[PDB]
C-alpha cells in the first residue's frame, strides 16, 4: 500500500473558485449556484482593520463596489448580505460548474483538503486537521483568503473551511461556510492567542494501525491497558483524551490488523514514555496525528 | 506563510481519466485527444505474469477486446498499439476535456503530484519525488495502475510517471508516459531490487531554507564548508553528492534568506554528525528531501 498524506482531488472546488475584488483588496471566493462566498474582511481599508463594524462598512457598500471574476468573465453583483463572518455576493449568473455540495461544521480532530487559492486561481491542494485549538497548520500566503478546505463523499462535496487569517503564530483560522470562526478568532486585526494546542490521540493511533497494515511493527508490544491507565499518561504528554467513542471507531482498523486497541494504546504508551531510539514509523520520526482512522481506512482500501 | 506536502490541484487530471478494462484485469488509463494511454500488462494473463511476450500478447488481441469507459460513457477503441511499456488505445472520440499537456521524462530528485485512481475515478491527490534508485514512494493499491504523476506549469500540464508495480519492499516503479521504466525495472512479476536509495541533497537544503523562510533557524550554524568538504561528510550518510549546479539553482532561497548555500551546507553537516536531538524543523523530526527548490519557492512565495 505505502502512505501519503492525500488530498481529495481538488477538481470540483476548482470549478467554484473566482476572484472578489473590493475596494483595493483582492481576495478568492466560492461560486456556489449564484452566489459567492467570500470572506466579509474583502469590504476593510487598512485603517478598518483594527476593529470594523462590518454592519456599518457593508451599509456603505453598493453592489458595483464588488468585481467579480470567474477567470476573464466578469460576473456582475445582484444583491449582497452578510452572514456572520462571510459576504454573500448574489450573482446574475449561476455557476454550471456547481458540485453537488453542502457546508458542514467539522470538528476538532478532523481532517480536510484546502485548496489554496491566490486571484480566485487554484495553485495547490494538500491535506489539513482542524487541530484541538480550532486553528490549522495550513500554507497560506498573502491572497490566500477565501480559500476554501473540504471533504468530498462520492459526488458531494462538503466545504467545511474558508480562510481568513493567520495568527501571530503563524498558524491559521478560518470559518465554516456559515461564517462562524472555529475557536473563539475574530476577524479583526488584533492580538489573538491560539490556545495551548494537544495531539489528537485517536489520530495517533489510527496512524499507528496504518503503520502496522503497512509492515511496520517494531513498536508493537505484548502489553495492553485499560482506558484510565492509558489516558492518565495520555494526560502528561498533552495529548487528547481517549474516548470510548474513539476505540469504536478504531475498530475497523483493530479488527484488520488484529491488534485491540487497548493494546495499540500500550504501545503508544512506551512510545510516549521511550520515544522512539531514532526509529521511524511510516517514514516519520514523530507520531502523526492528521490522520484520521477514516483517512486511514480509504487510503488503505482505496476508496473512490 | 507555514510549509505543507503541496500538490498540484488536479481537475485538469481527473478530466482525462478512464477505466480501461481488458479481459479479467481493470485499470486507469489517460485519455488526451483521441488517445487513451495505459499500461501494457493490462493484457497481461495472471498465468502469463511471470514472463511475458508484450509483443505476443499484443498480436494476439484485437480493438474489441479494450473496454475503455470515460464515466458511464463507452469509448470505441479504433486503434491499439505499444510504445514500450505503455499501450495506447486510439478512440473515435477526442477528450472535450484535454488540456494542454505534454509529456516530460523527470530526472532524479525533482517531485510530482500523483492523482491516485481506480476504475477511472479519482481517488485522492499526493505530491512524490523520483528516488535517487528511480522509485517513488507511493500510496497506492490494487487497480492504482495507469495512474499519472504530474506536474502543472501555467495552463501546460507536464506528465512524468504512470504507475505500473509496486516493488517488494513497498516502493513503486512506473514509466513515463512514452513507456519507458524510470530506472532498471521492467514489467514482469519477476524478483526486482531497487538500488540503495540515497537522501537527496540538495532538496534537503532547500527545505532548511523553507524552514529559515517560515522562521524555524535553531540548527543554522556561524560555520562555512567548501562543497569538496560538505561532499566528504554527505558520502557518509547515504546523501547525495552536492553540485555547482544544485549551489546554482539553490541561489533564489540563498538570496531570499541571505544565507549562503555553504553555509547552509555547514548546517546540514553538523545535523548530520549530531542530530535533531528531540528538535523539530517545519514540523518534521526527519530531514525532509520531497522540496525541491521550485517547490521551496513557489510555495513560500
Ligand atoms: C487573506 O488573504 C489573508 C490571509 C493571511 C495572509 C498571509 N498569510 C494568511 O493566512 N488575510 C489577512 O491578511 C488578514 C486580513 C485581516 C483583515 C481584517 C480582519 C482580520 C483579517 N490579516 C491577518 O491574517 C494578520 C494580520 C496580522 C498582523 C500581525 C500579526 C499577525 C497577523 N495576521
Ligand atoms: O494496478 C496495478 C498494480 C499496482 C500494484 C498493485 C499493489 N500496489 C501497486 O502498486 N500492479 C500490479 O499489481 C503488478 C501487476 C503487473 C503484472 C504484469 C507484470 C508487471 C506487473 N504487480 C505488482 O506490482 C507486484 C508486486 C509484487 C510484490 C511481490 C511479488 C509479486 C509482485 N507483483
Amino acid at each position: 500500500s505505502g502512505f501519503r498524506k492525500m488530498a481529495f482531488p481538488s477538481g470540483k472546488v476548482e470549478g467554484c473558485m473566482v476572484q472578489v475584488t473590493c475596494g483595493t483588496t483582492t481576495l478568492n471566493g466560492l461560486w456556489l449556484d449564484d452566489v459567492v462566498y467570500c470572506p466579509r474582511h474583502v469590504i476593510c481599508t487598512s485603517e478598518d482593520m483594527l476593529n470594523p463594524n462590518y454592519e456599518d462598512l457593508l451599509i456603505r457598500k453598493s453592489n458595483h463596489n464588488f468585481l467579480v471574476q470567474a477567470g476573464n468573465v466578469q460576473l456582475r453583483v445582484i444583491g449582497h448580505s452578510m452572514q456572520n463572518c462571510v459576504l454573500k455576493l448574489r450573482v446574475d449568473t449561476a455557476n454550471p460548474k456547481t458540485p453537488k455540495y453542502k457546508f458542514v461544521r467539522i470538528q476538532p480532530g478532523q481532517t480536510f483538503s484546502v485548496l489554496a487559492c491566490y486571484n480566485g486561481s487554484p495553485s495547490g491542494v494538500y491535506q489539513c486537521a482542524m487541530r484541538p485549538n480550532f486553528t490549522i497548520k495550513g500554507s497560506f500566503l498573502n491572497g490566500s483568503c477565501g480559500s476554501v478546505g473540504f471533504n468530498i463523499d462520492y459526488d458531494c462535496v462538503s466545504f467545511c473551511y474558508m480562510h481568513h487569517m493567520r495568527l501571530p503564530t503563524g498558524v491559521h483560522a478560518g470559518t465554516d461556510l456559515e461564517g462562524n470562526f472555529y475557536g473563539p478568532f475574530v476577524d479583526r486585526q488584533t492580538a489573538q492567542a491560539a490556545g495551548t494546542d494537544t495531539t489528537i490521540t485517536v489520530n495517533v493511533l489510527a496512524w499507528l494501525y496504518a503503520a502496522v497494515i503497512n509492515g511496520d511493527r517494531w513498536f508493537l508490544n505484548r502489553f495492553t491497558t485499560t482506558l484510565n491507565d492509558f489516558n492518565l499518561v495520555a494526560m502528561k504528554y498533552n495529548y487528547e483524551p481517549l474516548t470510548q467513542d474513539h476505540v469504536d471507531i478504531l475498530g475497523p482498523l483493530s479488527a484488520q490488523t488484529g491488534i485491540a486497541v487497548l493494546d495499540m494504546c500500550a504501545s503508544l504508551k512506551e512510545l510516549l514514555q521511550n520515544g522512539m531510539n531514532g526509529r521511524t514509523i511510516l517514514g516519520s520520526a514523530l507520531l502523526e496525528d492528521e490522520f484520521t482512522p477514516f483517512d486511514v481506512v480509504r487510503q488503505c482500501s482505496g476508496v473512490t
